[PDB]
C-alpha cells in the first residue's frame, strides 16, 4: 500500500495489475515504465505485461513469473524484454502479490530494472544452472 508509495518517491519502473479481472490487466503504470518501454497509457491501460516479451525472451523465465501469478508470490527473475519499437533490454524483474487484510490477493505489482549486460550474463548464468538442477 505504502510499499507503491516508496516505488513512486523511489522514481521506479513499476505497473499494478487487477487479478480480479480476465486476463491480469495492468491498472496502473509508473512514468519511469512508459520512460523505458516507450509505450503511452493508452497502449497499455487494461492489456496484460506479456507484451514486453519477444521471440529471444527465454520461456522458461517467463514460466517462473506464471507459476508465481497462480500461486499468489513473491519473484525474481533476469529475462529479455522489448520496447516498443523492438529494442532489447535486460530486465531484471521483480514481482509481488499484494493481499487484503484478510490475505486474498488483489493486486500484482511488477517492477522493472534495466540491467547491464554483464549483470545478466552472471545472472541468466545462473539461472540456467538452477535450471539445469531440476
Ligand atoms: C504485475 C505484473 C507485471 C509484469 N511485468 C512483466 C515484465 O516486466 N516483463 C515480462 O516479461 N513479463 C511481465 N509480466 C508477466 C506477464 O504479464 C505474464 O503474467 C507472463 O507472461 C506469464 O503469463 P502468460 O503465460 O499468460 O503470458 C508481468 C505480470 C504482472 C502480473
Amino acid at each position: 500500500f505504502s510499499f507503491i508509495k516508496a516505488l513512486q518517491t523511489a522514481q521506479q519502473n513499476f505497473v499494478v495489475t487487477d487479478p480480479s479481472l480476465p486476463d491480469n490487466p495492468i491498472v496502473y503504470a509508473s512514468q519511469g515504465f512508459l520512460n523505458l518501454t516507450g509505450y503511452s497509457l493508452d497502449q497499455i491501460l487494461g492489456r496484460n505485461c506479456r507484451f514486453l516479451q519477444g521471440p529471444e525472451t527465454d520461456p522458461k523465465a517467463v514460466e517462473r513469473i506464471r507459476k508465481a501469478i497462480e500461486q499468489g508470490n513473491d519473484m525474481s527473475v533476469c529475462l529479455l524484454n522489448y520496447r516498443v519499437d523492438g529494442t532489447t533490454f535486460w530486465n531484471q524483474f521483480f514481482i509481488a502479490a499484494l493481499r487484503d487484510a484478510g490475505g486474498n490477493v488483489t493486486n500484482f505489482v511488477g517492477v522493472q530494472c534495466k540491467v547491464s549486460d554483464q549483470y545478466a550474463a552472471t545472472v541468466t548464468k545462473q539461472q540456467e544452472e538452477e535450471e539445469e538442477a531440476a
